[PDB]
């Protein structure tokens, strides 16, 4: 699945357009912070304010992998 389409459509929402921040904090680097498995994990369980299972099964795994290169 498309994670940059997906992104576009589900995190960016919060994240900003750029994944720089906006009503959330800027995930453009979750990558550096954070392995795909994590990332998984937070879009899956989601984390504070932000609420869980907004992409799910490939859709998650896709946008989670492709950040987990975005540093
Ligand atoms: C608004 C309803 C959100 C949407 C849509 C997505 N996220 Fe999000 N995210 C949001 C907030 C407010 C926060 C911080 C949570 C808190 O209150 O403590 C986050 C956090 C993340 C993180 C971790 C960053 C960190 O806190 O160190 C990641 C890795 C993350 N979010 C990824 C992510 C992706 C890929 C999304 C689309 C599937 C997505 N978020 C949507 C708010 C919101």
């Amino acid at each position: 699945v498309d994670a940059e389409a997906v992104v576009q459509q589900k995190c960016i929402s919060c994240h900003g357009g750029d994944l720089t921040g906006a009503s959330a904090p800027a995930i453009d680097k979750a990558g550096a912070n954070y392995s795909e498995e994590e990332i998984l994990d937070i879009i899956l369980n989601g984390q504070g304010g932000m609420p869980g299972g907004i992409a799910k099964g490939a859709e998650a795994e896709a946008v989670a992998a492709w950040l987990a290169e975005k540093k």
